[PDB]
DNA sequence: CGATTCAATGAATCCCAAG
DNA sequence: GCTTGGGATTCATTGAATC
């Protein structure tokens, strides 16, 4: 009953949370199974198989079975949460809307939805959808009548900080050395979250010494980040082999003192989308002997051939490479000007 | 249907008046709160989505956009009513409004949901190659960076104030329409507002049907859409998918004369050789079949594209047989 | 050694036209 | 509607293998 700074519990999160005292934790971070509902095998363009999340703990018979599970552990989570505490839940489109409805139905007050913008997600291989390049976190206090939840706005110096105050966080996947390897040399856990995501949650909505509960502990990512930042934690996980890796990982964590951005692309298609050029407009060269027509997707046409400003600009000169930004010009009131001016105009607004 | 249709009234009553399976795409920006209780909003949400699904064609899709206040309500009703989510989209606002209150994170995004009408109707419009071109030749992702609707695009009312509190940017609808419709498709917007969907639809050569209950918003929408310069249809072409090129069976390459029975095909390294058959099959020793089944068998692969795998001898060296398919398509 | 080329992989609801 | 099989499809990053 008298826990230490690190507590790892083997069992089902509903049963184990119900055994904890009520109003006992300052923050809850939940990474529940998403119930991806995958049909079958997916192959990369080189015919190699994707190691998909097909584990038994992500299989649910239906939406209704997932909703009953969701409302059950959320109710147990709300019981052990302190009155001035908060909960974080993460998901993708497969589940985050069902989690969010259950969060609101149980009396939580959603303060923000936070987007985890993945810099290096697995792409869409067949060309059937947009690349699923993000996940969604929900940050909610225990009630809208709650006294005062924790939000370290003045401590983190977030006043007018254009990157900290944003509700979208650009963070890479958990790969490389941080990705814990199992006994077979492969990944130990299929859905391990990057520690950098947990750092932003912990440092913004907890104080040193606070108790963080993770009812889906996995390989102990919440615990490793809490211990490194001077927070106490309680982890619950059903799988014993994940807990073996979590215990060995956390024992190697050295607590630090917590007080201790790539260039974005500007596609030509964005300039046409913004209306700075219209589809059907004409692009000229420096002299005006070569012309191209703008298409709605940022491609351009010369004769019967179409393509990007760089491929077509290279074809119109019979040259290997070409920088279409400096080669193509658009008519203004003062004559021809390179489309690179419009690229700098959109770039300055980003 | 008509290129431009604007209807004054309630979206549930009006959508029920339309014929079934008549619209290709639905874009919905519902109000956050119901009347200017979650139970009331959930019933309203379930009613207009159910009415929208009936009007949608079997191969159509729906877009909804909201904030954290209501998007979970809408997302659950979308899934529950039989829609199948393809993506949720994050509109990252390039220039978000600053939040100096210091109590929450600054609202720098909104969420969109793109879903086909049902799960097993997997034929839906998605112009993958056009959007890849639009994203500098890397495939378009679920995170979109688009500025807020500001400047002269923000429709002003009398006395100079903003006319609509939740007017969406045209560039956002431009990417929606560019990606999930074709020229000629009809787009239904049951929450028209000041006509953002219509202005973008008219620009890209799409029909639209707008429904809005406030007459003051419809006067602004009509005047705004009238000033939209429509792009000529010959300028609405985008990059196409190779899945829609005229199929040239390999049996036609042999019957034409570009390859003869007895010719040998090679892999990239030249270690896998196959002989051409009269009917278009190829043989590797005792194995015989199509250029795709044999190409996969000779390298122990589940699948293979024989057009890029097999090569025929030319004056410059090994050239893929896809070169010969291009010659047939050139004529 | 450094520079250049391969190989691997990540929460994924991932084909579609012809008969 | 179903089945069949042609043939289309990948981004960022890490770390080893090769030159
Ligand atoms: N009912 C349950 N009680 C406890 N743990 C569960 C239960 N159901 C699923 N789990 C586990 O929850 C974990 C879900 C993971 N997404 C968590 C990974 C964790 N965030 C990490 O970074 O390592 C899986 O390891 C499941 O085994
Ligand atoms: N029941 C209803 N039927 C039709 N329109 C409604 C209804 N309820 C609210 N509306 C309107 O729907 C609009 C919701 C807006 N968010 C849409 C704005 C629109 N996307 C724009 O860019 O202008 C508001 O103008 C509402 O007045």
């Amino acid at each position: 009953m008298k826990f230490g700074p690190e507590t790892i519990i083997h069992g089902d999160c509903i049963e184990q949370m119900n055994a904890l005292p009520e109003k006992s934790v300052d923050l809850i971070f939940a990474d529940p199974p998403y119930n991806l509902q995958l049909g079958g095998d997916l192959l990369r363009p080189d015919n190699s198989k994707v190691d998909a999340v097909d584990d038994h703990w992500d299989q649910f018979e239906s939406f209704a079975a997932y909703d009953k599970f969701t409302r059950e552990w959320l109710k147990a989570a709300r019981r052990v949460l302190k009155d001035d505490g908060a909960i974080w839940v993460i998901g993708s489109y497969h589940n985050i809307f069902r989690v969010g409805v259950a969060v609101q139905d149980l009396g939580f007050w959603i303060l923000n939805d936070i987007v985890w913008r993945k810099s290096n997600p697995m792409p869409n291989f067949k060309g059937t959808r947009f690349a699923n390049a993000h996940e969604t976190l929900i940050w909610a206090s225990k009630s809208q009548n709650a006294k005062r939840y924790t939000f370290n706005y003045d401590a983190l110096k977030m006043a007018n900080d254009e990157v900290q105050m944003r509700s979208d966080w650009t963070i890479p996947l958990c790969t490389g050395e941080e990705r814990i390897k199992g006994a077979d040399g492969q990944k130990a856990h299929p859905t391990q979250k990057p520690e950098a995501l947990l750092y932003r949650v912990i440092l913004s909505t907890t104080k040193p010494g606070d108790v963080i509960l993770d009812p889906f502990f996995g390989v102990g990512t919440t615990g490793a980040a809490a211990k490194r930042l001077g927070r106490k934690f309680i982890g619950i996980e059903r799988e014993a082999e994940y807990l073996e890796h979590a215990k060995a990982r956390i024992a190697k964590v050295v607590p630090i003192a917590p007080e201790d951005r790539a260039e974005p692309r500007v596609p030509f298609g964005t300039i046409v989308e913004a209306g700075l050029l219209s589809p059907g407009d004409t692009l000229y060269c420096s002299k005006g002997t070569h012309v191209a027509k703008v298409r709605p997707d940022g491609s351009i046409t010369v004769g019967d051939l179409s393509g990007s400003i760089h491929k077509i600009g290279a074809l119109v000169q019979s040259a290997p490479a070409c920088n279409g930004w400096t080669y193509w010009h658009f008519k203004t009131d003062a004559g021809l000007a390179p489309i690179d001016v419009l690229r700098a105009q959109v770039r300055a607004g980003m």
